């Protein structure tokens, strides 16, 4: 409907897949070549589906700050046949609070879903599903289930995927460059 909304869409329509692990559909984010991030609590196993197809997962890896704090991040590897665009560049250098946040959906149960969050707040510390987690943005929109691995973009970056909510805010854990050097 606006710019926000044309960032957010030139994002969903290149650089996501639907992945499937025995804990459900997410949203994926594909960053560079076959490397994509997921929230930890999906439980990337050995395989994983990726559009219904049947794909070795090559590396999976559960990111933690160096405190040793959860960071909600998981970033796989896929043996795919093709490699995603590289949006690296649009990734932030540092923690962060933004305004006028997209969060971006694309499941079987909800396709092209976008939905404008409004402010994001560098929240910090929370305790998601009794795991304490570093690194996390807020958004006051009550999000639900089936949102978990949506993409939070503003024009110009991507800032998060989406890991949790309490049913009147929403949690994304942060994605910065620095997860993603090769």
């Amino acid at each position: 409907m606006g710019p926000g909304f044309d960032f957010a869409q030139a994002i969903m329509k290149k650089n996501t897949v639907i992945a499937r692990t025995e804990k459900g559909e997410f949203t994926m984010l594909g960053v560079y070549d076959r490397v994509a991030v997921i929230p930890t609590h999906a439980s990337v196993g050995e395989i994983i589906y990726i559009n219904d197809v049947e794909t070795r997962v090559l590396d999976a890896c559960a990111l933690r700050d160096l405190t040793d704090t959860n960071l909600e991040i998981t970033i796989v590897k896929l043996d795919r046949n093709q490699k995603f665009r590289d949006i690296r560049h649009f990734l932030p250098r540092c923690e962060d609070d933004y305004n006028d946040a997209v969060l971006s959906v694309h499941t079987s149960k909800f396709p092209n879903m976008y939905i404008p969050v409004g402010q994001v707040t560098n929240y910090g510390f929370l305790n998601l599903g009794g795991t304490p987690t570093h690194r996390i943005l807020m958004y006051n929109f009550p999000t639900r289930a089936g949102q978990c691995g949506g993409v939070v973009t503003t024009t110009g970056k991507v800032i998060g995927i989406h890991v949790g909510g309490n049913g009147a805010q929403g949690f994304a854990a942060m994605l910065l460059h620095s997860y993603f050097t090769d």
